[PDB]
């Protein structure tokens, strides 16, 4: 409904795989996919878990085999959590290249995905979510919604401002991937 997202005119504040319209930005939006090796996912969730595990525990079969059951994204997530040797410097200098690889699969899957996100246009992706201040801005879309309300200059360009951003917002490590995933399925011709 229109209090579970905010979109302008320059950008869209979503959260959850539930909205009929944004839901499919959600990294637990299921859907179905393959990698090169031939394995089969479920979600861009579940893939991004897996080669989590892959990078820090590569050999566990039992922690492998999981992450590959795992159909439900909160399941996956959850594991992800428990990937032993965990070295958070690595992750951190990997993930954004891993999740963009996962959302590569997950739009190439499904040409309607793929032409949803397109028909975002330029807008800027952000992800509402108020406890992950690192793939989303750390704020609720409630949050987003009263940021606005307060703001005719933000209500005027359609977006908070940079000043704004770099001191209220996370890191948004989903949108950025998913506009830069949305660069990438462009038209070429
Ligand atoms: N195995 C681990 N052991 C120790 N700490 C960990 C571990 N994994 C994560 N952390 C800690 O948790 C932090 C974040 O770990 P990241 O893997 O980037 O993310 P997410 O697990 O939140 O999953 C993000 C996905 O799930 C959401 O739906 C999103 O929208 C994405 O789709 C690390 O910096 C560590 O502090």
């Amino acid at each position: 409904g229109p209090m579970d997202f905010v979109e302008t005119n320059s950008a869209v504040y979503f959260y959850g795989q539930r909205d009929r319209k944004f839901g499919f930005l959600s990294n637990f939006y299921p859907c179905e996919f393959t990698d090169t090796e031939g394995r089969r996912f479920y979600s861009s969730e579940q893939y991004f878990m897996k080669r989590k595990q892959e990078m820090f525990d590569r050999d566990n079969e039992k922690v492998a085999i999981a992450i590959l059951r795992a159909k439900a994204p909160a399941v996956a997530k959850k594991l992800g959590r428990q990937v032993e040797n965990y070295d958070d410097e690595v992750w951190a200098e990997h993930r954004y290249e891993v999740m963009l690889e996962a959302l590569k699969l997950k739009f190439s899957s499904d040409e309607e995905m793929a032409a949803k996100l397109l028909a975002t246009g330029a807008k800027r992706l952000y992800e509402a979510s108020r406890h992950d201040a690192i793939w989303g801005i750390g704020l609720s879309v409630a949050s987003v919604t009263r940021m606005f309300r307060e703001s005719v200059s933000f209500q005027r360009t359609g977006d908070v401002d940079a000043e704004t951003r770099s001191l209220c917002f996370g890191k948004n490590l989903l949108g950025n991937a998913l506009m830069e995933a949305r660069a990438w399925l462009q038209p070429q011709d």
